[PDB]
């Protein structure tokens, strides 16, 4: 069983289906005085409510093929970005377990939808709170502490406005001056997924392309959304910012970030796009007049394969690919944690077989070799929601302060938070 | 091809008053729901809108000497004040560039004017931001903070208000690199090429200067024709930094000694002479406005000056007008220290000349101003003259004025107080 397959997508078009039309916002919010969609999702935020996917495993839990194919989603989950890309396939490959472990379960069919799993359920339990990894006991209060804030936040940016200065061992192995420095991904996970000799897994570009033209306008059938939703935010709710917003030339869905998950050769692309962007002009010109040069180019960025990457990334606005490369903290932090090798290159079955495991034997989910700090995460996080929501000043300004320092401690070079969240989405 | 030419800007005098044209403010302002001048400028000081000038260039790349002779542009304003004569004298030296590299592509024909290139594109890519100048990668991020914070406070100075503390941040230029030593003057390629009492000097700038302004402004009690419906009393003042002529107290928000930095091959030295004579005459305390007054009552004033087209300029400026320029205002102060008379108005030596262009072509010229140059000094001058001409909060603007005095100090320039200095003056 492998995660990042297209084919396990449309397997399941029917239960995404129920999915994607409930990650949808509201057509005109103001005429009803509620939604139960919303106020599911808004339950889902609440700091001392269940983990609804870690209330659907214990469920089931009171096989083998079962926890190996279960940690299998959890590590490629650990080594993907924040998006809805991640959401999606993290949707589909968990139909998948599910029918192939548990045809017989109740809980097996209708899984998303209102009063089953919503999109926001994925993203707490995989990316944003990482259930599944192995922490030790005396680290659990303090991760408490900060996923309620983190939880106060992204609320925020669904309700649009918050109710920090009270409540903020080194936080992770950057700050770690014993550690030695990071290799890469784990050494059983390179011996799986890397090598010249791998083929691609298919792209996850049509898909989202074509959900997201189907229900939105960020780009201006598999999905088919119901009236009374608002098709011009398309499935949102599976995003790590809940909306769709514009703002010069930027939208709060970043599509770069959604190419980092979706792609096989996305995230190289990009790093080099940012050496030829940086490196080939010598003088003063401004980032985003340097990536309009490096793009106006005919053939340009030459190293990227799929012709349709390519016309992506070259149809993005130089404020985009500044956001994503240059500003944004979530890029940055997403750039950071993926790998494209685990995500999208085909396993060899003779390691991936004992990745398998080690990994339900609980050995590979402790940390994101890459990168992994929550501190950074959730401050990332506060970011975003001053970005996206009411705010007040003085907070504000404080987690700007507190971003920055973080950014040095370390080693991300951003342009500062505060030119970021004037700028941009 | 050797810029800051009179004739360079007499030819192109008909691409020229199309920029005059466009950077002359609406009338009535109040009495239209926009304008499409006053919005594309607008749109041009936004920090994520892309460079109009570096745009124009790429387009005109994707010969072998038109690296050369932008490379030479490019020095010229690096050695050059700010004001709207050294945005003239770059437009028209850009003008001239285009016919004789690029006469048959269509950019160069309809070169200014709106959905083309205006003053204030011509301002941020050759003096605010300085495109040209060469700059490590690793050193870009840092620079693009402070171009937000002057795009912002120059952006406060067109439309009144502005939407510091958040964003403020080694030495951070050659002054306060105190194990080096005190600077000396223009690089030696630009010794050889134009220093030696040998050289003749270029045209006089100053006639163009008086006409265009008198013509379209009431700065100084037929080129350029302004069209109706234009503020004919604040001149071209969109080719200027402060974006508009305002008065107080005997000055106006557009210096005249600045333009004379620029416009005319003595006003340098000139004025240095001056701040002498100011200084050290009157061996009692009387005030520098009247210090400045007995200096330039005599009747042999300024003797130093040959031109007396330059000194009757100089001895009918009111004592605050020289007050300002020599003693208070911050963005005078960068001027003076920035500007090479030698660079901009003495003829080059032909053989070193070529050296000098291979240089600047290949990029070696252009890394910074060896007179002076700090973008963190050049910063707070921008937000300073930004508190001065339009609204910004009380506690913004004495934090500005506070980090000002701590660094003006610090680069060894002397200067009044800044909050005497905007109490005073436009
Ligand atoms: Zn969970
Ligand atoms: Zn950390
Ligand atoms: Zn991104
Ligand atoms: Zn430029
Ligand atoms: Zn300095
Ligand atoms: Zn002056």
């Amino acid at each position: 069983f492998v995660p990042w397959q297209l084919g396990t997508i449309t397997r399941h078009r029917d239960e995404l289906q129920k999915l994607l039309a409930a990650s949808l916002l509201p057509e005109h919010p103001e005429e009803s005085l509620g939604n139960p969609i919303m106020t599911q999702i808004h339950q889902s935020l609440q700091p001392s409510s269940p983990c609804r996917v870690c209330q659907l495993l214990f469920s089931l839990v009171r096989p083998m093929g079962f926890f190996e194919d279960y940690a299998c989603l959890c590590f490629f989950c650990l080594y993907a970005p924040h998006c809805w890309t991640s959401t999606m396939a993290a949707a589909a490959d968990l139909c998948e377990i599910m029918h192939l472990h548990f045809p017989e379960e109740e809980a097996t069919y209708g899984l998303f939808g209102p009063g089953r799993l919503m999109g926001i359920d994925l993203q707490l339990h995989f990316f944003v709170q990482k259930c599944f990894k192995t922490t030790a006991a005396e680290k659990i209060l303090g991760i408490s502490n900060l996923q309620f804030l983190k939880s106060e936040f992204i609320r925020g940016m669904l309700t649009g406005t918050i109710t920090f200065k009270t409540s903020w061992t080194p936080c992770c192995q950057i700050t770690d001056t014993t550690t030695a420095p990071a290799s890469g991904i784990p050494e059983l996970a390179r011996a799986t997924f890397c090598g010249a000799s791998r083929p691609t897994k298919p792209s996850l570009l049509p898909a989202l392309i074509d959900i997201w033209s189907t229900s939105s306008e960020l780009l201006d059938p598999f999905f088919s959304p119901p009236l009374q939703a608002d098709t011009s935010q398309g499935p949102c709710l599976m995003h790590p910012t809940l909306g769709l917003r514009y703002k010069n030339g930027t939208a709060s869905v970043c599509l770069l970030c959604e190419c980092l998950a979706a792609h096989p050769e996305a995230p190289k692309a990009l790093q080099t796009l940012q050496c030829e962007v940086m490196g080939h002009i010598e003088n003063n010109v401004k980032l985003v007049d340097r990536i309009a040069f490096v793009l106006d180019n005919p053939f340009a960025m030459p190293y990227v394969s799929d012709p349709l990457l390519r016309e992506l990334i070259r149809g993005c606005t130089p404020q985009e690919i500044h956001k994503h490369l240059f500003c944004d903290p979530l890029c940055a932090l997403n750039a950071k944690v993926v790998s494209e090798d685990v995500l999208f290159r085909l396993p060899r079955e003779q390691e991936y077989k004992k990745l398998r495991a080690s990994a339900a034997a609980g050995q590979l989910l402790d940390a994101n070799t890459l990168f992994d700090c929550e501190v950074v995460q959730t401050l990332v996080f506060l970011f975003k929601g001053l970005q996206n929501a009411r705010v007040g000043k003085t907070t504000s300004l404080d987690i700007i302060r507190e971003l920055t320092a973080q950014l040095k401690r370390h080693r991300l070079d951003l342009a500062h938070p505060s030119q970021t969240s004037h700028l941009y989405a």
